[PDB]
């Protein structure tokens, strides 16, 4: 993990960073005795392995707004801790793989097209989807489920098109038996994400996108946890007669 | 480690605090890879087991000067990592102990009063003095020193005076083979801190004070990485024709 900056911006974002926090010290008395649980609470997330948790869900919305700046496509959404590369290939009308358990809940099916800025349909395109199962747990972070559980790589047609059928995300609570939780628990919080799948979509020239799914009228909407749920990216899926959620969503990306 | 925090003052904080990085963030478009390179280094922070390293150079700093603002007493410093609780007690006049290697240095003779706040000397008075060797190092934070190398609890004469003599303390550098100093490194800082010894002044009744001294043009005096040094805490030696260095400094406690 490398980036390019200069000793000069280190310093000048380190020095703001400093100067906030101890900014924030000043202004509500913080004490020794907070102080030490500060110190205590940071060495075990560290222990808990939950840095990847605790930024993804406290601070990646404001890095996402960062890009979000300089993208013309469609809105994009924290990348949560849970991204796994290489999901395995799907055609462009797919199921992703689950288990019989998954198959007890109602089939979400997403279709739409990948396109550019001006609404041309992109062949060689890619759709990374990922998302929890009803029980809130994704592949490869519970040792029970199959390591490519409801993750996949879907190719798009020659126009761009894709048909994906998965089950009906569900919301997902953050682990909390944890410092994560702990910190969530002892501010009287709740540690509750909407419902939500994760997306990676790609095209040869193009910018990459990094986004989110919601589901209107879904619980924790308006008060999502990692504060990365957008209105552009809440679906409104209709049920067909065979009972089955329905919903089309293109995604516009920039050039790279 | 235990504060009795509420709920709704740990919500006021955390919202400040991680509005507070949050605006950093969005302030100098911090980008993907440097976020990534941010959660890396968290990591390596506490792998490193430099929670209290960091957090006492880059943050202690503020919340000593929160408690400066209710004590009418010595102005107090911050402890740093390396305070131990029960140094083994030495008379109201002493030596503090150290190696033949330490005996080479110029002494340091060291004398003072605790009084009160209306300037009466105080009996039943101690003086937990620490401080680093000629070499940087602190006992027990080092496998070659004794483990009570320049650490002790003077106890203060009936009219509350003292007498210890030491060696001069000399700059120390901060660790910086792990994640601080890669820190300091990357925006092109010192790890220095000037010459210094650390000191928690008690007495029955008062509030305790924690706090430092550092000496007259020493360097890195008015750069300090842990922001620490006072000018009210600068001591002026004079060295004697013996060729010790003496100094006179009392300390005044507030009521507890
Ligand atoms: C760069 C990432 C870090 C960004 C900082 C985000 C803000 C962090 C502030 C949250 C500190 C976490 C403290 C919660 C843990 C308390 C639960 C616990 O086990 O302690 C308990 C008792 O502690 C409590 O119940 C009260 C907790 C609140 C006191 C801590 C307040 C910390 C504020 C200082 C941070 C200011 C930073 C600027 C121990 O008994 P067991
Ligand atoms: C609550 C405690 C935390 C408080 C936050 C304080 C500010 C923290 C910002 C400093 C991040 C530390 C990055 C320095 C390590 C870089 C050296 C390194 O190994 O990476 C190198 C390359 O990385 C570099 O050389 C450039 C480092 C600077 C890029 C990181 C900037 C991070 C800014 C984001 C933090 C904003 C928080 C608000 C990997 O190659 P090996
Ligand atoms: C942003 C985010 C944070 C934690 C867990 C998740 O599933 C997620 O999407
Ligand atoms: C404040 C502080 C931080 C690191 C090392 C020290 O010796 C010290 O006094
Ligand atoms: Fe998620
Ligand atoms: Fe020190």
């Amino acid at each position: 993990a490398t980036a390019d900056t200069s000793p000069e911006r280190l310093a000048a974002i380190a020095k703001d960073a400093l100067g906030a926090l101890n900014d924030v010290i000043l202004k509500h008395g913080v004490t020794y005795p907070e102080y030490r649980v500060f110190k205590q609470w940071l060495i075990d997330v560290g222990e808990g392995g939950e840095w990847p948790l605790f930024l993804d869900v406290f601070i990646e919305h404001s890095v996402e707004e960062v890009l979000a700046r300089s993208r013309k496509g469609t809105m994009g959404s924290i990348e949560g801790p849970y991204y796994i590369e290489n999901s395995p290939e799907l055609p462009s009308k797919c199921t992703l793989p689950m288990r019989e358990e998954d198959e007890k809940i109602t089939p979400l099916v997403f279709s739409g097209q990948v396109t550019d800025l001006d609404g041309n349909g992109l062949a060689g395109a890619k759709v990374e989807l990922w998302h929890a199962d009803n029980d809130g747990y994704y592949s490869q972070f519970a040792p029970h489920l199959p390591e490519w559980n409801l993750r996949g790589t879907i190719i798009a047609d020659e126009e761009g098109r894709y048909e994906i059928t998965t089950i009906q995300p569900a919301p997902y609570q953050i682990p909390t038996d944890g410092p994560t939780g702990q910190f969530i628990e002892a501010q009287n919080g709740h540690p509750w994400r909407p419902a939500h799948l994760h997306l990676i979509v790609s095209a040869p020239g193009k910018e990459s996108v990094t986004t989110q799914l919601y589901f209107k009228g879904g619980e924790w909407i308006d008060s999502d946890v990692a504060s990365a749920t957008k209105p552009e990216l809440i679906l409104d899926p209709k049920t067909g007669d065979d009972g089955k959620n329905y919903v089309t969503y293109n995604f516009v990306l920039d050039p790279a």
